[PDB]
């Protein structure tokens, strides 16, 4: 199944970070409405933030989160969680290996803000 795709509200301002837990240096890319709105880079095994940003959904608020080893996309597992039926997380782990823990790019989106 697709993975790290999810519909968030139109016009919705929401936080994204990511976290490494890799030998190997993780590229996250984050797309709305399918083109390109951030980009995290880093290396780390101790579960390092490697970027933070805030987004707006846009029109769309379609969000995709992809993560991947010099241009090898990753396996990713995602799901999205509401709390109380307002707090939003979107969350994705990725294996860019054989060991299968899928921490190596951890990924969160969480809305509303403010
Ligand atoms: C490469 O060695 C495999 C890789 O990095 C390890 C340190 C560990 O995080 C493993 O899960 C990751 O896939
Ligand atoms: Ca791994
Ligand atoms: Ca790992």
């Amino acid at each position: 199944a697709t993975q790290g795709v999810f519909t968030l509200p139109a016009n919705t301002r929401f936080g994204v970070t990511a976290f490494a837990n890799s030998s190997g240096t993780q590229t996250v890319n984050v797309l709305v409405n399918n083109e390109t709105a951030a980009t995290f880079s880093g290396q780390s095994t101790n579960n390092a933030v490697i970027g933070t940003q805030v987004l707006n959904s846009g029109s769309s608020g379609k969000v995709q989160v992809q993560v991947s080893v010099n241009g090898r996309p990753s396996d990713l597992v995602s799901a999205q969680v509401i709390l109380t039926n307002e707090l939003n997380f979107a969350l994705v782990g990725s294996e860019d290996g054989t060991d299968n823990d899928y921490n190596d790019a951890v990924v969160v989106i969480n809305w509303p803000l403010g």
